[PDB]
């Protein structure tokens, strides 16, 4: 149902045909040179509209893509030409090499332009192609962009890439390659900040938002029983506890709120510790576990004396 | 004066001799095969105690590093072996290749262990060598770790790498390669979090920490007059203001504090705006300017009706 904009860099390179797949669904494989095209195909199977934007320097365009005697260039130019056949709008943006902070700032400004101009729901940064330099830098700025725009605009940003360096080998230069999604790891700091705010000030807003995102992540693991995780009841109780803080409230009501929150959390912690051990997880468990355990210690430390 | 750990990955590669330089000090060039080694020498000449740790997979260790019949590996081991003659310790940590979320989680656990066990002041992540997959992923987790170690340790963290992909080729396979420091791009989120907290809650502690870090970043430009930013006076005004919010205070004193803070910010903005030129090799101008302007907007929006 959504729209997705896929942003990718494009450098000089071989671009071997590759069996891309999402690590969550290893059954669905797409044979393409460009991870952005494979991802676009996968999202379109999910019922979404997909657009691709490529950042390319004038140097890669003139010196590489248009060299008739470079077969890697001819293959990639052909694939780039055939994306329109899949109903994917494609466009290109020129950027500098990024040799210093001024050029890197220029690149940041161009990305911000994309995010402001895009009127859909979801932006995927595909870091498979282009220089190591671009990938590292972009990966390091995406959380900044997400903080600016997820709030200003209604955009879900994700960072993904085909990890061909660790891919399974079928044939010559033909590899089964998982597209890894590392969005969760960009956002992990939110767990810490939320606990920080709840402990120091009793502020509950970030905790509730975090619990929502944690629910979405943990539902990926279908052996986890959300009726024992109860993240919805936790959020409700947390909001009520904050309301109790906002008004002068009798100590017993705050303690009773804390004991309810603790009671929910212990069964939540037990369920998460169990279910995440009993099935391969397709997310990072350790920070979610740490979040709930610290949440519990913090909440019990709020008890009136 | 500072105890420094340099953390880097290590893959199979040819490891050509390279002229590395800090983009800030292009006169100072170090001829080495490993970016971590050049960075370590630069820190040692600045008077710091330096240690280097390489994350390596068992396969790279056995097939490349410890192969007597691989000359490139022997070049690398030799360079590492007498860095020891300057009091620079070198060691290795085993990690898996990171083919799924569980292996990536182990890699984060190992990084976290290194950072907690480290008994220095500063850790530099050098993302030049090793797999692109590791460089992207580590880049995406570094803010989570920095967030942990600021609270647990107050540990200074740096993210750097040699951009060999955009270096000058003086002779075949001999390159002048800039070491880019992109730590600032990770900490831009600190500006965003501080602003969010102040706007939503009137909470100022993160703003004060952010102002101190901005002053430090700007100190790189020695033509900037740090007194003219007036950041200590800004910080006291902020503490008075949060204090004013805490108890029910007379609206005029609130307005007095706000207009005082706004005037101070006017002076900081002028100083940064006129001084930040000729800093294309020193820092990002735009997000810092935007932080001060937004700070102004938010503080004025708290004016009583």
């Amino acid at each position: 149902m959504k729209k997705i904009l896929i942003v990718s860099f494009l450098g000089k390179g071989r671009y071997y045909e590759t069996f891309y797949y999402s690590i969550e669904h290893s059954e669905k494989m797409v044979k393409k040179r460009l991870s952005p095209l494979a991802n676009a195909i996968l999202e379109k199977e999910n019922g979404n509209d997909v657009e691709i934007i490529f950042f390319v320097t004038n140097e890669v365009k003139n010196e590489f893509l248009y060299d008739e005697n470079n077969e890697y260039a001819k293959n990639i130019l052909n694939e780039l030409n055939e994306i329109k056949n899949y109903g994917i709008k494609v466009s290109y943006r020129d950027i500098p090499k990024g040799k210093n902070y001024e050029e890197l700032e220029i690149i940041m400004e161009e990305i911000e332009k994309l995010l402001l101009d895009f009127k859909g729901n979801k932006v995927i940064f595909d870091l498979t192609h282009g220089l190591r330099h671009m990938a590292i830098f972009t990966s390091s700025t995406v959380f900044y962009f997400k903080n600016l725009m997820e709030k200003a605009n209604k955009l879900e940003m994700k960072i993904v890439y085909g990890a061909y360096e660790i891919g399974e080998e079928i044939e010559k230069n033909l590899k089964k390659v998982p597209i890894l999604d590392i969005t969760q790891t960009l956002e992990l700091s939110d767990l810490t900040i939320a606990l920080e705010e709840f402990e120091r000030y009793g502020i509950t807003e970030r905790m509730i938002i975090v619990l929502k995102n944690i629910q979405k992540i943990v539902a990926k693991n279908k052996l986890c029983n959300l009726n024992e995780l109860k993240f919805s009841s936790l959020s409700r109780e947390l909001k009520l506890f904050e309301e109790l803080l906002k008004i002068p409230s009798p100590p017993e009501k705050i303690a009773n709120s804390i004991y309810k929150i603790n009671d929910i959390l212990e069964s939540s912690i037990r369920e998460f510790k169990l279910c995440s051990k009993n099935s391969e997880n397709l997310f990072f468990i350790k920070p979610i576990q740490k979040f709930l355990v610290d949440f519990q210690k913090i909440v019990l430390e709020k008890l009136p004396l």
